[PDB]
């Protein structure tokens, strides 16, 4: 019924397949890595504008904002939910979510690109450890056995990809160190994270 | 109590001030770009990043991105619905409103960016011009598809308003179709539009 187009490394492609993992939806998944999809590339190219990663696709249309691919999923999916249940909180998490987009999320793909100067790249990870800790700090703040929320998903993406990237949490306290390896211990967060594109 | 920080001949802040206007909330509109309210835009600088406009404040937040304001518009104001109340229905439209979005709004912000190459306001208006109808008629169809239509969706709005500023552009539309070109200017000459753009 439904169709995801994805890259093995791409922690946005990740980050809506386990999204769609928690929900109950079962979609196609095709990793355009792979010759064997090589149409499904092709498909992409068409239906926008950059052959975009990831897109989800139903058969009525198409998107790859990762905001609104989470927007979709949770209309299409309502159970259980990604968003808090109340207008304050569900807006400033909203915004919440735009932030990490534009601070780590963005950044850890540019990182990604072999075309980098070192030094820039040097930059990159040096901005994201000034504000890893602030932002997961926010992140549990607005969490207040609790339901998964669509940022604390998001941000145990962000700390598996620092640990890929060799960047280390610069951070001395003990219980944050307890509560990233408990998020990076979730059972679906393994489960994506072993099959690379699907 | 809501308070909009916007500024005039944004599309965005239109866009808004027509939602607020449909929704029947008042709220106090308050133009940053006017000398007058400089103080207000002072403020806007502390509880938002990068003085964004637009900017809703309610009592308890203020947020900033299109998507996200229309959200908390409708979480304060539900009735009349701007989007569809059928998940599927629901999901399609955002997803087209983001296409709209992308396609024109940012677009339009971009034409009127005061440090504008000629190159790309020309890249911009044909990148437009070649879409706007196609885009105006998905718009029509997924209206009619399901809906079903006295009440107006927020598709429609922002449609009415990307025409609103080709016109405000200079940009013919591009179409000969008696048709279509009714319906535009049936939407152009809305009582709430008009209130709206002839009230700032």
């Amino acid at each position: 019924a439904m169709l995801l187009y994805t890259k093995k490394d791409d922690i946005y492609s990740d980050i809506v397949r386990m999204i769609l993992l928690i929900k109950g939806a079962n979609a196609k998944i095709v990793d355009v890595s792979k010759e064997e999809n090589s149409k499904h590339l092709e498909e992409l190219n068409i239906i926008t504008p950059n052959g975009n990663i990831p897109t989800l696709s139903t058969d009525d249309f198409a998107v790859y904002r990762l905001s609104v691919i989470i927007e979709a999923i949770e209309d299409l999916y309502p159970f259980p939910p990604m968003f808090p249940v109340f207008p304050k909180q569900r807006a400033n998490a909203r915004i919440l979510l735009e932030y990490v987009n534009k601070t780590f999320l963005q950044n850890i793909i540019k990182l990604q690109s072999p075309d980098l100067d070192e030094k820039q790249a040097n930059e990159i990870k040096m901005l994201m450890q000034r504000d890893i800790i602030s932002t997961y700090k926010k992140i549990v703040s607005e969490r207040e056995a609790q339901n998964i929320n669509v940022l604390t998903l998001i941000i145990t993406f962000v700390f598996y990809y620092f640990i890929k990237l060799k960047i280390s949490i610069p951070t001395k306290d003990k219980n944050i160190i307890k509560e990233i390896k408990e998020l990076l211990s979730e059972p679906n967060f393994i489960k994506t994270i072993k099959a690379k594109g699907a």
